[PDB]
């Protein structure tokens, strides 16, 4: 009789232990995480892992975990991450814990600077985190260095010599102050309503190729398709919405976009390994079905 598999399992903020049997699926090990943190807005998370190779992956629901190249290791390590974002997080993020989660991965995004963030919203959006940190601001308590062990801006914003770290901390203080009787879970929801407007946010970009050889990038959201020009991934040159888009297919390593827009180029470019082009279209079906569930639904 074999053994139970150890596994661990981390949110953004708490640590899950579980004892899988050698046949539970990716499914069974997604429900007892999610019945466990008591969340039901599931449609928007996954399970994320690092393969043999080295590579992020996200668990396939439908086969056995056993089955599907996780690094072999004790307790086998995986990562519970929101995969798709809403449109409007104010209309489709109503539980505390979801609205907590998609808090903390996106702050983590923005200090990481993997979501570009300019200097002046970089330090609003730093204020609302420490309101629903640290809570309202009594002078008492909150003395001058109390932000100064914290991680709030992003390092890019700190190489700004014309202020210095104290002289950041105290812009920060400000708004700390404006925000005097905003609830915990209230600031939370201002930091993402502040966050979705961002170019970068919640898209996933890819390093494509077109018919003429040039390096672009192919953002995937969920709202359809961009093609950015390497130098700039914040503006889209070229956009395809879900609902512009007839049919997406691939050869292994070649992408074509069919407009329904009957008068319209097909969009072809090249993807540089395979591995890419099985997840870009993974993403596009994904955000693709949501997209609908929002509309014909």
């Amino acid at each position: 009789m074999p053994k139970p598999i150890n596994v661990r399992v981390t949110t953004m903020d708490a640590e899950l232990e579980f004892a899988i049997q050698p046949n539970t699926t990716g499914k069974q090990l997604f429900d007892q995480v999610v019945k466990t943190v008591g969340l039901r807005e599931v449609w928007f998370f996954g399970l994320q892992y690092v393969d043999s190779k080295g590579y992020s992956t996200w668990l396939k629901l439908n086969k056995k975990v056993t089955q599907q190249d996780v690094k072999k290791e004790n307790p086998l390590q995986f990562k519970f991450r929101a995969k798709f974002f809403p449109e409007d997080v104010s209309e489709e993020l109503i539980q505390e814990i979801t609205q907590r989660l998609f808090f903390l991965q996106v702050k983590e995004a923005i200090l990481n600077d993997e979501i570009y963030c300019p200097p002046e919203t970089a330090v609003l959006l730093a204020s609302y985190a420490v309101q629903a940190k640290y809570g309202d601001y009594n002078k008492e308590i909150h003395k001058p260095g109390y932000l100064a062990n914290d991680r709030l801006l992003p390092q890019r914003v700190l190489e700004q010599h014309k202020l210095t770290k104290e002289q950041w901390e105290e812009r920060i203080q400000n708004w700390h102050e404006e925000h005097r009787g905003m609830l915990r879970e209230d600031s939370m929801m201002e930091y993402l309503k502040i966050a979705q407007d961002l170019e970068m946010y919640g898209v996933n970009y890819f390093e494509i190729k077109n018919k003429k050889g040039t390096e672009l990038w192919l953002g995937v959201d969920a709202l359809g398709l961009n093609i950015y020009e390497h130098d700039d991934k914040l503006t889209p040159k070229i956009g395809f919405p879900w609902s512009e888009i007839r049919n997406i297919s691939f050869n292994d390593k070649k992408f074509v976009i069919k407009p329904i827009d009957k008068k319209a180029p097909d969009f072809v470019f090249y993807a540089p390994r395979l591995r890419i082009n099985k997840r870009i279209l993974a993403l596009c079906m994904g955000n693709h079905e949501l997209y609908m569930r929002r509309r014909k639904p």
